[PDB]
C-alpha cells in the first residue's frame, strides 16, 4: 500500500498565532482535499494524508490560502 | 490518564455527515481540548487525552447535534 505523509504548519515566529485548524479544514474541503487526521499542537498543526500527492496538493492550497507568517512543510 | 475516543456517526443510511469543521468549531467554542480528529467515510473520530474531556465533548456535541447522530464515548485499552 501507499506511504502516508504529514503536513506541519507552524508560525514563522512569535507575534503570529497558532494556525487555526477550523480554517485549514475549510480550505482543504473547499478544494476537495481529503486528509486522514488533524492533530493540534502547542504552537502548530499536524495534518496526516494517505499519500504524499494529497499532502503536496494541500501544501500549494494552504500556501496560497493561509495568511502570511506560516511555515508549511511536507514530511515522511 | 487513559485516552478516550468520541465516535460520531449518522443513525442510518440517508442522514449525511455534518461538515467536519463544524465539530471543530463547537469544540473550540466551548474550550474543549482534543488530541486529534480523524474523518471517516460515514463518520468522525475525536481522540482525547482523558475520558473527562471526552464526556465534556459528548455533552457539548449532543446539544450541537440534538438529532440523527450517534455520539458514543469509547475508552482506549
Amino acid at each position: 500500500q501507499q506511504q502516508e505523509a504529514t503536513l506541519a504548519i507552524r508560525p514563522v515566529g512569535q507575534g503570529i498565532g497558532m494556525p487555526d485548524g477550523f480554517s485549514v479544514w475549510h480550505h482543504l474541503d473547499a478544494n476537495g482535499i481529503r486528509f486522514k487526521s488533524i492533530t493540534p499542537q502547542k504552537d502548530g498543526l499536524l495534518i496526516k494524508f494517505d499519500s504524499t500527492a494529497q499532502g503536496a496538493a494541500a501544501k500549494e492550497v494552504l500556501g496560497r490560502a493561509l495568511p502570511h507568517g506560516y511555515i508549511i512543510a511536507l514530511l515522511e
